[PDB]
């Protein structure tokens, strides 16, 4: 069976977010949304992955979250859910850590984040 692992609460995953200042990219099969407003936080990704065979196989969801809780970053798959590799979701993890933080922020990844990494 595929399984889920996930460094979010139900809560986290759940909870719908505005971003002051939205920014929306896509690259390849992967959505990426960052909040443009948000300035000198510390950051972390977490993300919620499915397993099987006790290994890490597709992204289901990626937000980013200020150490106070709020969200203001996000990375999921496409609607049409088109499917992805390891390498588009490095790619696109990439993507928002640029963009948060050339806004100045230090972000920081999940202990799962960090050994999806290789």
């Amino acid at each position: 069976a595929s399984r889920y692992l996930t460094d979010m609460t139900l809560e986290e995953m759940s909870r719908d977010w505005s971003m002051l200042i939205p920014k929306q990219k896509v690259a390849g099969p992967l959505c990426i949304r960052m909040d443009q407003a948000i300035m000198d936080k510390n950051i972390i990704l977490k993300a919620n992955f499915s397993v099987i065979f006790d290994r890490l196989e597709t992204l289901i969801l990626l937000r980013a979250f200020t150490e106070e809780g709020a969200i203001v970053g996000e990375i999921s798959p496409l609607p049409s859910l088109p499917g992805h590799t390891a390498e588009d979701v490095k790619n696109a993890v990439g993507v928002l850590i640029g963009g948060l933080e050339a806004n100045d922020n230090t972000v920081r990844v999940s202990e799962t984040l960090q050994r999806f990494a290789w």
